[PDB]
């Protein structure tokens, strides 16, 4: 006798048939277990679309988690992130060629195109492209600084609240969307975590990375610290208090802040050299004004000085050595760094 | 008091210095841990330069190994690889920008440019294109793959005798390098191990490490199994013995073989369900020719079954399920696969 076999089972979402889009060749970025592509959805739709790298170790189950996350997301903290349309499967005769302009077989995630700059190229052109396509009034460092971070805080602290870190935060995960006003949103749940059981936790583990050192605290390229209980239904809420990993986003969350505030800092080079000099005066931001900051000539930290270096200080929070001193985003949010000046826009007021 | 500045120390290669190179734009890898791009040397020298992934964690210490790696084997195995051209290193005031011709900050690595096609993308153009890049005469499945395993599994037990194993072999890190007869090259030794003492062990630890999914055995995700003890100079010579790390090589070179093989074999998804099929046999060819290869209608098996079946049968010996079974490269080199044609009448 022989074996029947049957059908393939493919994953999809409604409304979205892959006859419907249209993949643009040329990969958006270097990627970590995936590939984005630009795409067309309907004939007149912007989109991007992501697939996983076939030569990594489970990539396939990377993707599927941040299906999983965005999802989440989508349900429970819209806004915050690019908007998520779904998912497209495709099987072996189905899948086509991406130089035809046709999905490949495997799995895509598809979302709205949220706008053609990051955060991190706007700023490095400047602080005035930056200002104009966030829709900044204030464009100066300062100005883009209260704005900027008053929209990735409450984001981060609206993620919090249903149980994701984020895990990448970074000028180049941050997306102005000019469809939305300016507002900043947030792209790449690909290293995210569902840090509580929502009703299954996610990508949480013990251990180090995925982490982009230049925005993960050196020595904490953690979620959960190893050794920990790993997690489960059981210890989820308490490893959430004990450990806080949210608090691995405002310490990157706290980088995003000194690249915004400060030009010389917006540079890779610039933000590892005070990084360095940071962690060399004890992650004190006093020590460092006191110490080092004479050293910095060629840089203008006015935004972080400015109403009693109330910026400064919010950096501090953001960027506590210890996690247990170090802020939330929820309550970085209520510093002093975004209160209206007195009588601020007096002179137009009715 | 405040302390001093002093010197950065830069490493270099005799020969090459910044202002030689320019850098062309355009990524060619599927950027794990490095960039690679296309560059000039000297005006007139193609070549291929590898940084390290800034936004990656110990990417710059990955790259470290891999130029140690590189200089192993260009000391010992010439012609396995792309020819080495050594490193230049730069520093932040000191880099430049990849849209404007000329290489960033940080270390880089130099190779020669071999050509520009890779067997995966070769083998999926065809076996026309293919055996043309590769100067094979017999430009049939079967003529490619004698000639491309003749080269492969050489430079394997060449790498193999100086203790090193690549531990990324597949179709994408292969070029034909015409102008070296269009014989077969490996490229990327980013995951590649030094597993003897000279004078010490490189990338070499028990456990799981770094594998290509389609490559790499599934339940042998390691070189040294978990309850390995960690390598050192006294026991490595006990430890390859023990556990024959170069047999993760062999493994995946029976894959490339099958790739080449079999036309069908040659898309990610055809190679997948082989090898589901053949795990769910036991990890016998005789068993799936026999019970699956009925349900491959599709697909043209001629070159395998030729001769005997030698073709699967040294398939079997690059594919045993245990290690200790599983041939090594050297071994598999002397198959009579590679046998010459008996009266050709000339
Ligand atoms: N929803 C979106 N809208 C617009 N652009 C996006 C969206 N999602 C991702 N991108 C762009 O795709 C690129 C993907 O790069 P990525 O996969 O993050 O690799 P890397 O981290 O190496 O840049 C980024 O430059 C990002 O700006
Ligand atoms: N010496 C070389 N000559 C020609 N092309 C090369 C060479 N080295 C690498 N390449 C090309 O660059 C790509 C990436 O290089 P590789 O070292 O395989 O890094 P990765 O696979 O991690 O991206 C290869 O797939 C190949 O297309
Ligand atoms: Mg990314
Ligand atoms: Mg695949
Ligand atoms: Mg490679």
């Amino acid at each position: 006798l022989k074996a029947r076999g049957g059908p393939k089972t493919l994953r999809r979402t409604p409304g979205v048939e892959p006859k419907d889009i249209r993949v643009l060749p040329g990969p958006l970025g270097s990627g970590n277990f995936g590939t984005v592509f630009r795409g067309v959805f309907k004939g007149d739709q912007d989109v991007v679309l992501k697939n996983a790298k076939a030569d990594v170790m489970a990539a396939e189950e990377l993707l599927e988690c941040e299906m999983d996350v965005n999802y989440h997301v989508h349900a429970n903290a819209k806004g915050t992130c690019a908007r998520f349309m779904g998912c497209i499967e495709l099987g072996a005769k189905d899948g086509g060629e991406i130089y035809n302009g046709t999905l490949t077989e495997g799995l895509w995630l598809m979302w709205a195109n949220e706008g053609e700059n990051t955060v991190e190229a706007l700023m490095r052109r400047g602080t005035a492209p930056l200002a104009t396509a966030m829709a900044c009034a204030d464009a100066t460092e300062l100005g883009v600084t209260k704005k900027a971070m008053r929209e990735l805080l409450g984001s981060l602290a609206r993620l919090h609240e249903c149980g994701v870190v984020h895990r990448d935060v970074k000028p180049a995960n941050l997306i102005a969307a000019e469809k939305d006003g300016g507002v900043l949103k947030l792209i790449d749940l690909g290293a995210a975590a569902l840090c509580l059981p929502l009703p299954e936790t996610l990508n949480y583990y013990p251990g180090d990375g995925p982490a982009d050192p230049r925005y993960a605290k050196a020595d904490e390229l953690y979620l959960l610290p190893p050794g920990s209980p790993r997690p489960t239904k059981d210890n989820a809420a308490k490893l959430w208090e004990a450990h806080k990993p949210d608090r691995f986003d405002s310490w990157s969350a706290g980088c995003v802040m000194l690249q915004l505030a400060v030009v010389g800092l917006r540079t890779d080079a610039g933000l590892e050299r005070f990084l360095a000099d940071y962690k060399a005066v004890g992650y004190d931001v006093n020590a460092f004004r006191g110490e080092k900051s004479g050293e910095y000539g060629t840089m203008d930290f006015a935004a972080l000085d400015a109403n009693g270096g109330a910026g400064w200080d919010l950096c501090q929070r953001l960027m506590e050595a210890e996690r247990d001193a170090r802020a939330s985003c929820e309550a970085a949010l209520s510093h002093a760094f975004f209160d209206a000046a007195a009588l601020e826009h007096h002179h137009h007021h009715h």
